[PDB]
RNA sequence: AAUUUCUACUCUUGUAGAUGUGAUAAG
DNA sequence: ACCGTAAGGTCTTATCACTAAAAGATCGGAAG
DNA sequence: CTTCCGATCTTTTAGTGATAAGACCTTACGGT
């Protein structure tokens, strides 16, 4: 049967290792005399400076080719119209073929294969194009042949700088080369030319030529706009729109003298202004132009072709100089006063023509509106009422589709016009005050950052109030208007960079983190680790006494001439190096090695006789022809490769291929001179295999070997100080002098990859491509505790709770003799100072760093296959699998419950404290101080940076419960539900971020605590779940973690299901609510119990329900009589207490207050003076005087009685308590803290997650096939839970 | 308040947990 | 004959490298 | 003095099986 423990050894995890070098001996010395650093620090800043001109030199090779494409676009477009028309299957891919061919003759310009040039100058720009991406760039010659190039001396001596280094550039060069390609990709020339800019002078061209037909004596006039503007005077406008003249609008250059030509000088009239100016003079040709499309769509932009930008603020100098520079140039060209003119003419312009994002609506609404929700059910309603399909239509054109001024206006009301008047010109104030305060001369106190506050955030308000128009296209927006509205929002633009560059200032760290590649005059330092590479590579390992060295062996007067050390007896002192030998992944290797070789390809292209290649070989090889055309069939399936059976299903001719293939690897394995020591005879008879991927996943964990051996000590010591070998330690804090706790996973997995186990069996690979890097030491301002002075512990006696960071610094002055504090003065303990403790020590002086590469799970595949099925298959062979639901709470940061699978609860426990530390209290100590200082930039890092951190904590915690119950874990998806900022970790992206972080654990899961050799070991780590992608592609499973959507899981009865089913903002006017009584059955006072029973039936009030009917037809809720009860710890509470948020405004006011429902009934009962304690029915006496007061609290009490959740801060109190009650006839009330079930209240939410992993892990259980029902729906929860609860 | 780096600390010249880096596009 | 509901087809996912040996460029020295 | 050749440094080179699910649009059947 399967196991939990066969979770382990199924997919290779590549992780990197980083460690701090510290420089051992002489070799400091030699490299401040050599002075690499500072060459490298050149080379960095020289490989920055030189990125935008090798752009440059680009964009001049585009501009001089793109001036030769000459095509005709009829083919083409004709594709596009037939597509367009008719939609049929073939016409889409024979539009993706021709949209193909078009690419590919834009793409034979640059690369020269276009028949259409002649083969000298096609040859030419063959040339160009092949040395564009070489050392040849840099040596200076394709400049020479480039005609017409810019850089000057220094420019120059750029590019010779990185003569012979060309190796730094080569992701540069993988990014541009595809900017070039005939690919589809967006960032292409031939893409932006052919897909997206052609496409929209076709409809140009079009709508040109339907306007002529309609209105000839527009014609001249369009040509006098082209003589007035003074564009493409060689040619006609006739001419211009036309399929050929897009053999020029190719270049930038054109592309803005055709979009000028449209729009106008930004004066001069563009022909959009001319036809709106024709269609506001309202005549019959105003009105046909008016029936026709109207506008002229712009090209976009060529690529590579994009400015008030600076680099981020080094000192507040710097920032308040360059915020008073910006203000300065909006007062200058008085920004304000052309917004306020704006927001004037908005009333005069015709409102059909002005625009809103409809992404901004909602924003605007709670802008202009007293809810978020307003004005977009107010265009619903209207959507509809102007007229399930219908409302499906109407959604559609809410949710995508933006809505102009008129509609918006007419829709709303008179008084959306006021309140737009209102907020313009508020802000409009705050902004004037922005620009007539003056800049505090510096930031090192409170008001002076403030004050940089205020005016970045009213200058970024006013950003987004402009921001609130659309100017995206297909919408008829008037061209004067966006032509205005796109330069005053181009204006300021900067003011959002200004913020974030002096948000990102404000919550820097102190020191500096950048740091910059080292390469010791090596093209190639530390690219590999085999043996016959160490000479060019530099870089080698060596273990003595349990500690790590690296050593690099610098180019001796230009020369490597690398120095050889021989082994020695074991016995000896000194260090042992790694003896690495490898031979990379084979399909790759052997084709390269044996096949692809110069010599037989050439051979066979005139020969038929099988070549013997005998360099390299230990013996001569036979390469015969029938494998050549077996590895080269000039078609694109190999014949021993899958793609060949999937094309043809020859299953026994791929099994002959196949067999044929893998005998002669394994003939070249036995001969090649790397290889013919292994020893392949672990390796299947080759007939046996299934696939060629098999094969070689089964074959490349033989081809890496790791040995050790000895070398005495005074040869390496006498070649270190010499100056051949830099030697440096590899370092953290686990190989510290006083380490003695456990290490770091960091630690772990090097010192597993040196184990001896490991070396006879790889399971942590050592990869190549190491990097070393150099940290230079920061500013920093250096304090330190000195001796005789006080240290201050954050925590109290009780080391829960932490010192608030308000009061640590007066009480750490006070210590040292430099109210509250005062209270809690003999709650603190300091400590002597026994040894100094220098602040940021690690960034005080500069430093060697060194990022290498490892492999885990080495001998597994490449990539996980049906990873889900293997997981659902041990799931379903093992139905007692514990659930552990997770969620976070609003009294408590994360709580966890842990369930049987019979839905009993088996551990439920909140992560507040997390070793010994309470998280809960710290974040609201930051809390408070965040609302003490006025939301300052600082404390809101401060905040963010600590979620991160304990939610890193929270990793451990889950996965230690994880291995401890070998349990499914089911969290909240983030993709439908939504978060009051009342909870804790309330920021999507950081639960976000924490579920990646989790899934990257999990994959790779190594505990501390286990041998090396058990399963969670660092040589056998867990796998339980599947490699990330991507958060909306993940979907609801990804291994053992369930993704199940958060709504209805908090604010529900755990006894039975109950949820309150109505939806209050369809109750608050009078008629609703008298129907809303009328709708209940019945209420009557329960004699016996002092209980008040009603009575509501399902089917009744569906237009106050919301959309999801439960299982049950019928509820009883109960206002239970208020009493003492008695808990199990035996404290006294209010039985039936509600605790309801003060509303005014119809705002939350921050307050709350006790109500006692059936206290408050008898009082309104009493009051009113009907008869009742009788078990009469209630409502109709209470209803048939139709007092307004009476019904307006009576909705207020069913509203009091239906609130699940009740809590109060300032109190501490938070609970839950059904008004509902079961078939044992009993109320739930978390307040009796029974661990039978949800203990607090936010207990709850976690074991409702459990509850719909179970829901999932049932529903799979019951199938057949492995898979899960890829979503919850909510009727289908709110019918599961309290069906299963009866 | 010390770290390959981050977060929270201080019986311990350090503790507990986390940690896939680099390049390029981009948010 | 028109509309409502359910099933199928396809679009789309930030990627790459984690390398030793073959191939080519460079250059210093020897032969005629 | 040019040309050819050997050592050496640097740039380029081979490439295997594997998916997989959320979402939007289109199609076909059933109900009125």
């Amino acid at each position: 049967m399967t196991q939990f423990e066969g979770f382990t050894n199924l997919y290779q995890v590549s992780k990197t290792l980083r460690f701090e070098l510290i420089p051992q001996g002489k070799t400091l010395k030699h490299i401040q005399e050599q002075g690499f650093i500072e060459e490298d620090k050149a080379r960095n800043d020289h490989y920055k400076e030189l990125k935008p001109i090798i752009d440059r030199i680009y964009k001049t090779y585009a501009d001089q080719c793109l001036q030769l494409v000459q095509l005709d676009w009829e083919n083409l477009s004709a594709a596009i119209d037939s597509y367009r028309k008719e939609k049929t299957e073939e016409t889409r891919n024979a539009l993706i073929e021709e949209q193909a061919t078009y690419r590919n003759a834009i793409h034979d310009y640059f690369i020269g294969r276009t028949d259409n040039l002649t083969d000298a100058i096609n040859k030419r720009h063959a040339e160009i194009y092949k040395g564009l991406f070489k050392a040849e760039l840099f040596n200076g010659k394709v400049l020479k042949q480039l005609g017409t190039v810019t850089t000057t001396e220094h420019e120059n001596a750029l590019l010779r700088s990185f003569d012979k280094f060309t190796t730094y550039f080569s992701g540069f060069y993988e990014n541009r080369k595809n900017v070039f390609s005939a690919e589809d990709i967006s960032t292409a020339i031939p893409h932006r030319i052919v897909q997206d800019n052609f496409p929209k002078f076709k409809e140009n061209c079009h709508i040109f030529t339907r306007l002529i037909t309609a209105v000839p004596s527009l014609r001249e006039h369009f040509e006098n706009v082209k003589k007035a503007i003074g564009i493409f005077v060689s040619t006609s406008i006739e001419e211009v729109f036309s399929f050929p003249f897009y053999n020029q609008l190719l270049t930038q250059t054109q592309i803005d003298l055709y979009n000028q030509l449209l729009g106008g000088i930004s004066k001069i009239k563009g022909l959009n202004e001319v036809l709106n100016l024709a269609i506001q003079k309202n005549d019959e040709t105003a009105h046909i132009i008016a029936s026709l499309p109207h506008r002229f769509i712009p090209l976009f932009k060529q690529i590579l072709s994009d400015s008030f930008i600076l680099e981020e603020f080094k000192s507040d100098e710097e920032v308040i100089q360059s915020f008073c520079k910006y203000k300065t140039l909006l007062r200058n060209e008085n920004v304000l006063e052309t917004a306020e003119a704006l927001f004037n003419e908005l009333n005069s312009i015709d409102l059909t023509h002005i625009f809103i994002s409809h992404k901004k609506l909602e924003t605007i609404s709670s802008a202009l509106c007293d809810h978020w929700d307003t004005l977009r059910n107010a265009l619903y309603e209207r959507r509809i009422s102007e007229l399930k399909s219908a409302k499906e239509k109407v959604q559609r054109s809410l949710k995508h589709e933006d809505i102009n001024l008129q509609e918006i206006i007419s829709a709303a009301g008179k008084e959306l016009s006021e309140a737009f008047k209102q907020k313009t010109s508020e802000i409009l104030s705050h902004a004037h005050a922005a620009l007539d305060q003056p800049l505090p001369t510096t930031l090192k106190k409170q008001e002076e950052k403030e004050i940089l506050k205020s005016q970045l955030d009213s200058l970024l308000g006013l950003y987004h109030l402009l921001d609130w128009f659309a100017v995206d296209e297909s919408n008829e927006v008037d061209p004067e208007f966006s032509a205005r509205l796109t330069g005053i929002k181009l204006e300021m633009e900067p003011s959002l960079s200004f913020y974030n560059k002096a948000r990102n200032y404000a919550t820097k760290k102190p020191y500096s983190v950048e740091k910059f590649k080292l390469n010791f005059q090596m093209p190639t330092l530390a690219s590999g680790w085999d043996v016959n590479k160490e000479k060019n590579n530099g870089a080698i390992l060596f273990v003595k006494n349990g500690l790590y060295y690296l050593g690099i062996m610098p180019k001796q007067k230009g020369r490597y001439k690398a120095l050889s050390f021989e082994p020695t007896e074991k016995t000896s002192e000194g260090f042992d190096k790694m003896y690495y030998d490898y031979f990379p992944d084979a399909a790759k290797m052997i084709p390269k090695c044996s096949t692809q070789l110069k010599a037989v390809t050439a051979h066979f292209q005139t020969h038929t006789t099988p070549i013997l290649l005998s360099n390299n070989f230990i013996e001569p090889l036979e390469i015969t022809k029938e494998i050549y055309d077996l590895n080269n069939p000039e078609k694109e399936p190999k014949k021993f490769q899958t793609a060949y059976a999937k094309k043809t299903g020859d299953q026994k001719g791929y099994r002959e291929a196949l067999c044929k293939w893998i005998d002669f690897t394994r003939d070249f394995l036995s001969k090649y001179t790397k290889t013919t020591s292994i020893d392949l005879s672990s390796l299947r008879p080759s007939s046996q295999y299934k696939d060629l991927g098999e094969y070689y996943a089964e074959l490349n964990p033989l081809l890496y070997h790791i040995s050790f051996q000895r070398i005495a000590e005074k040869e390496i010591m006498d070649a270190v100080e010499t100056g051949k070998l830099y030697l440096f330690q590899i370092y953290n804090k686990d190989f510290a002098k006083g380490h003695h706790g456990k290490p770091n996973l960091h630690t772990l997995y090097w010192t597993g990859l040196f184990s001896p186990e490991n070396l006879a069996k790889t399971s942590i690979k050592l990869n190549g491509q190491a990097e070393l890097f150099y940290r230079p030491k920061s500013r920093m301002k250096r304090m330190a505790h000195r001796l005789g002075e006080k240290m201050l512990n954050k925590k109290l006696k009780d080391q829960k709770t932490p010192i608030p960071d308000t009061l640590y610094q007066e009480l750490y002055d006070y210590v040292n003799h430099r109210d509250e504090a005062r209270a809690l003065l003999p709650n603190v303990i300091t400590k002597e100072v026994s040894h100094e403790i220098i602040k940021d020590r690690r960034f005080t002086s500069d430093k060697f760093f060194f990022h290498v590469p490892i492999t885990l799970n080495y001998q597994a595949a490449n990539s996980p296959s049906k990873f889900n099925q293997r997981v659902n298959a041990y799931l379903k062979e093992h139905p007692e699998t514990p659930i552990i639901g997770i969620d976070r709470g609003e009294r408590n940061l994360i709580y966890i419950t842990v369930i049987d699978s019979t839905g009993k609860i088996l551990e439920q426990r909140s992560l507040n404290t997390i070793q010994q530390f309470d998280y809960q209290k710290k974040l609201d100590n930051r809390e408070k101080e965040r609302v003490a200082a006025r939301q300052a930039w600082s404390v809101v890092g401060t905040i963010k940076d600590l979620k991160q951190g304990y939610l890193s904590q929270v990793i451990h915690e889950i996965v230690d419960l994880m291995i401890h119950y070998q349990a499914v874990v089911v969290l909240e998806n983030l993709n439908f539900g939504f978060k009051s900022k009342r909870t804790g970790i309330a920021e999507k992206a950081v639960y976000q971020q924490f579920e990646k972080m989790l899934i990257d654990k999990l994959n790779c899961l190594v505990l501390k605590d286990y041998p090396a050799e058990k399963v969670g070991g660092v040589l056998n780590p867990y796998q339980l779940t599947d490699q990330f992608t991507s958060f909306a592609k993940m979907g609801t499973q990804s291994g053992f973690l369930f993704y199940v959507p958060a709504p209805y899981t908090s604010k529900i009865d755990p006894l039975t299901g109950f949820v309150d089913p109505f939806v209050w903002k369809t109750i608050k006017n009078h008629e609703s609510r008298k129907h809303f009584l009328e709708g209940f059955d019945f209420l009557h006072y329960d004699v016996k119990t002092g209980d008040f029973i009603l009575h509501f039936k399902m089917n009744r009030n569906l237009s106050f329900q919301r959309g999801l009917p439960g299982f049950m037809p019928a509820w009883d809720i109960v206002f239970e009589k208020n009493e003492t009860q008695f808990d199990a710890k035996g404290t006294p509470f209010i039985a039936g207490k509600r605790i309801v948020p003060v509303i005014e405004n119809h705002r939350f006011t921050g307050r709350y207050r006790d109500l006692y429902p059936a206290n408050e009934l008898i009082a309104l009962l009493e009051e009113k003076g009907i008869v009742f304690r009788d078990g009469s029915n209630i409502l109709p006496k209470l209803l048939e005087n139709d007092d307004s007061h009476a019904i307006d609290t009576m909705v207020a009490l069913i509203r009091s009685v239906l609130q699940m959740r009740n809590s109060n801060a300032a109190t501490g109190e938070d609970y839950i308590n059904s008004p509902v009650r079961d078939l044992n006839g009993v109320c739930f009330d978390s307040r009796f803290q029974n661990p039978e079930w949800p203990m607090d209240a936010d207990a709850n939410g976690a074991y409702h997650i459990a509850l719909k992993g179970q829901l999932l892990l049932n529903h799979l259980k019951e199938s057949k096939d492995l898979k899960l029902q890829n979503g919850i729906s909510n009727q289908d929860w709110l019918a599961y839970i309290q069906e299963l609860r009866n």
